[PDB]
């Protein structure tokens, strides 16, 4: 069985309130925590792929308006920033409908009113309440068991398919009514670490000051008599300190002197920031600026295991947002093909190494054309549609198409063909004049 | 729940005030913390494309003219900055129009009048006063929620459409209103780790001053008897201190010294000093100069995560201005395609690095036109509108045009489909002869 104290040791890691996390979010290091994980993420970007190849150049600009329009980058970093300072956030994709009733139904993709989609907005939860029905509360074994089905924001009750929810590591069921079913926060996470850090950061310059501690033994019942001249000779003493100055004092004094040491200090301090950034999921590369006191120094393994696993996540929880806006968008707006996302590689690398990244991909592409494997097309295109690459604004021409063809071997065969054709009719007249 | 003492060391930090803001900016650590931020973003400029190739060049003059006569640069460097000093920037671009309610009405792109465009201003936050509308109150789902509608700045309330605003972090909306509706200022985040770094910086020389504390003891109730003669000696020996010369005293005299030890200030001075750039997100290297005391040498890893991810940030801050300034630039003026901007690559890397990456870019090039992917007018129009590639001054000609040919494929299709014609009529005399 569980110990006494580990059980309320472990129980003691309760949800905290929001007004506690909107509180404790003021602080430089749970900010920086909570909003530098998926604003690294939505960073690079995203484009737009749909059935067709390229998109109508005036569906694209008009995409681009609505999306500047709608200030989708800052409303999914937010959506980010907030959902890990608190336990939960609530997109709800704000759309013009005639029935007052309309955020009472589940949310259906014909209930359009072309023109209507507005935009979004992110509320705090504290200015929500989850709504439970009896069957989304009596069944185990249902699959929206423990799931709000409704939302009370201001008065009227949103339905869960009309908005969209991003949530924390989800905790077990029967403690999720104790978050509001929400998650787990971040700033529940690292409200007592981060304050640690900060302390013991506090620690060595506060000691430091009264590091030294020098101290005289006067005659104090002597001192007692005048205490005037005593005090304003010392005075002067404290004044003019010096290191070439000496001080006379009697027999029977002896003015003792003690000190601190400090050198241990860093260590805790950097000790503590690292377990910041460990919490946070975080490098303390990004963090705390650089690396910390005495660890090795950050290589590709914390490259990749940030940039790569991390913001995939991160870009896996904005998916729901940006697919739902894309529908409201799309479908709202005059179009003919449904739209689908992908996303840009976030790795922020250097120039020289993306001209290095360049040059192989390019190698490459002329080893593919040349076996004749892929056409230039398909090299013209992923040039066209690939950010990054040195052409994203080359023409609207096209490449030969032709499977793996190139200026060379397209010499090459009509050479081949020719010669082919004087040799075949060169045979023949060798038959004819040999027999 | 959170501890009482927790909480309300978390509470502490608070807003400290415009006035506070202001007075702590003076100091060089949050000034160059404040500055060395979107400056750096902003040195390599932008570039301008719009719908078409290219701008014709009168439009470009015309631009270049109203540009510097606007100082948009200093503008925008000015706004990061004093963004990072206070919570929040308001820029307000001036136009003039006949109605002296102009600043009322949401702002429209058709209210021109051309030729008002007259410039931008800046309003620091104290000069400024939110207003906040019942509509833009009452609805936590509306979203506008907590979002200023006008903006009173003397006497009259310009609407929040008309004006850019750039802001802080921006804190939740339960203490939203205690900022002002603006952000989380750097000067709040930096005035009390600066201090620290400062002052443990101020304690090592200061104490290294008054470390050797050599004292004598002598008889004092007989130095009092004459203590004018006495203290003449006690002078000369301190004017004419030397490590050669010997210093009599009588017995009953010990005459003891203390010195304090001061190796351990140093890591105090570059801790704080590193996480003061750990608070403004900028590398050591560049506020403090060089990487502090100990730690690993800056690199890969730094360089990316500042060059890359915070100017990045800088930039998409600066992207209203521009786009705005734009808007307001072009249409007020007379044109006949609206503008797009495209950011510079901000490295800054060395002349030889410049010098390898415009060399492996032209590998690149001579790869896709030998194997026919990319036309040599495309790398042309990459060369005349890539600045720091060598050639921005070339000529106004133009190359093949066709895609991929280059002088050697142009000679080898040439030659090839000549020798084809050889080759097929050489093929028909073989068979007429052959028949």
């Amino acid at each position: 069985v569980v110990p006494t104290m580990l059980q309320d040791w472990y129980n003691s890691q309760g949800f905290i309130g929001y007004q506690a996390c909107a509180i404790i979010s003021q602080h430089w290091l749970v900010d920086k925590a909570c909003s530098m994980s998926g604003e690294d993420a939505a960073r690079n970007g995203w484009e737009l792929k749909s059935d067709g190849r390229k998109l109508s150049d005036e569906q694209s600009a008009l995409i681009a308006r609505r999306d500047m329009e709608f200030r989708v980058k800052d409303n999914l970093v937010e959506l980010n920033r907030f959902k890990n300072v608190f336990g939960v956030r609530i997109a709800l994709f704000v759309v013009e409908s005639d029935d007052p009733d309309y955020y009472e139904k589940p949310f259906n993709p014909d209930g359009i009113t072309p023109g209507s989609y507005k935009g979004i907005s992110q509320i705090d939860p504290y200015w929500a309440m989850p709504q439970l029905t009896a069957g989304s509360t009596a069944d185990p074994s249902s699959e929206h068991f423990y799931e709000p089905d409704f939302w009370i924001i201001s008065g009227k009750k949103y339905h869960r398919s009309h908005l969209v929810v991003v949530r924390g590591p989800q905790p077990p069921d029967i403690l999720k009514p104790t978050y509001i079913f929400g998650g787990i926060p971040l700033t529940q996470r690292i409200y007592e670490r981060v304050y640690a850090a900060e302390r013991t950061a506090n620690e060595a310059p506060l000691l430091a000051m009264s590091k030294r501690t020098s101290t005289i033994h006067v005659d104090v019942e002597k001192a007692i008599a005048n205490e005037d001249a005593f005090n304003a000779r010392l005075a002067f003493w404290i004044a003019n300190r010096d290191n070439h100055g000496v001080k006379v004092l009697g027999t029977d004094e002896s003015m003792e002197q003690f000190d601190t040491n400090l050198a241990d200090f860093d260590s805790i301090i950097m000790n503590q920031y690292q377990l910041v950034a460990a919490i946070a999921k975080t490098p303390a590369t990004k963090l705390l600026g650089t690396s910390p006191k005495g660890f090795n120094a950050t290589g590709e393994h914390e490259t990749i295991s940030y940039h790569e696993e991390l913001e995939s996540i991160q870009e896996h929880i904005f998916d729901p947002l940006l697919e739902r806006h894309y529908l409201l968008l799309a479908k709202s707006e005059e179009i003919d093909v449904q739209l689908e996302i992908v996303w840009n590689p976030v790795d922020s690398t250097s120039s020289q190494q993306q001209a290095e990244l360049n040059n192989k991909k390019a190698a490459t592409d002329e080893i593919y054309i040349n076996s004749g494997v892929v056409s230039p097309d398909e090299v013209r295109e992923r040039l066209r549609d690939d950010p990054r690459s040195g052409y994203n604004r080359l023409t609207d021409d096209q490449a030969e198409t032709e499977p793996g063809m190139s200026p060379e071997n397209l010499a090459e065969f009509e050479k081949a063909g020719a010669q082919s054709a004087k040799a075949k009719g060169e045979a023949e007249r060798a038959e004819a004049q040999a027999g």
